[PDB]
């Protein structure tokens, strides 16, 4: 099926050439214009909603962490809306835990350390207890070189929707005042460095399950948990005094108790008595950040300025 072949192929990394859809068209076996208009349908209708470059957050120089605030209900909403205002906050959730507000914060390089940003946030919101957790996705060598201002501009203008045209790098190249060949050259290098991952198209109850697992077992455990329906993303971090859980596993079900059952099973079969179910009871924000926009810094100055008194 064409639909099946096209849907399948645009989820694969799209080649860094001048006419990538010409190449995909050849591989699929259909005329390019027909391939193009079809892609639109798939995004117009929403089984794939977008098609874009995927950049590695830390290889861009972004420090990102999972932040948890201890806020009490009277002030939960007020604090939540403050968090959402931050351009570096991607997801924000109210969860069932002593730390009842969890958000993902990403901070651009050369503005402020992440720890400083959250300190000023917590100080402004009068939040005494907070957590700064750096997790790594369990999808189961790259060295961070600071990006030049040109590479920042490249990432800045390319990060959005990939143009569904014959020459999807052309307009970008014109804006960057360079040839397509020069742009693709730089995009290739970023891909070689892992800064650019790829260019591709991509329940009722939900919970972040957190687990304390011996690190010589987190691999196996992570894979065991990954085999279950109701389990999506898994993350790992180090253990700490402030938060002894080193394995994170996003759970979902058509009910809380259903998730509880799944967690209890895992706890049983893997002998993991140390865990907690942090159910998502509110979603304040679920956007994806734009990299290297000026709006974080401007937001940041305001936080500084508002703290002046």
């Amino acid at each position: 099926n064409e639909f099946d072949k096209i849907l399948k192929i645009i989820q694969k990394d799209i080649p860094l050439v001048k006419e990538p859809f010409s190449v995909l068209a050849q591989e699929v076996g259909i005329e390019e214009g027909k391939l193009l208009k079809t892609i639109e349908k798939l995004v117009e209708d929403g089984i794939v909603r977008h098609i874009a470059p995927i950049y590695d957050s830390r290889l861009l120089g972004y420090d990102s962490a999972l932040i948890a605030f201890k806020v009490d209900r009277q002030k939960l909403e007020e604090v939540a809306n403050f968090v959402n205002a931050c351009p570096g906050v991607s997801h924000n959730y109210e969860r069932t835990h002593d730390f009842n507000l969890w958000f993902t914060l990403a901070v651009p390089p050369e503005i402020s350390e992440l720890e400083d940003v959250v300190r000023l946030m917590a100080e402004r919101e009068r939040v005494k207890d907070y957590l700064v957790l750096r997790v790594v996705r369990l999808f189961k060598v790259y060295t961070y070189t600071p990006l030049t201002e040109e590479e920042k501009r490249i990432v800045s203008i390319t990060q959005g929707s990939f143009p569904l045209v014959e020459r999807p790098f052309l307009e970008y190249a014109k804006r960057l005042r360079m040839s397509e060949e020069e742009l693709l050259e730089k995009l290739s290098a970023l891909k070689e460095r892992g800064v650019l991952r790829r260019i591709s198209a991509v329940y009722v109850a939900n919970a972040m399950s957190v687990w304390e697992v011996p690190e010589d077992a987190i691999e196996e455990v992570g894979r065991y948990i990954a085999g279950f329906k109701g389990v999506s993303h898994c993350y790992q971090r180090t253990t700490s005094e402030k938060f002894r859980y080193n394995l994170f596993a996003m759970m979902h079900g058509k009910g809380q108790e259903e998730i509880k059952l799944l967690a209890e099973t895992i706890s049983r079969e893997k002998a993991l008595s140390k865990y907690a179910l942090l159910f998502s009871t509110r979603e304040f924000k679920k956007v994806r950040i734009k990299y290297f926009s000026e709006e974080f810094e401007r937001w940041f100055k305001e936080l500084i300025s508002a703290l002046e008194h």
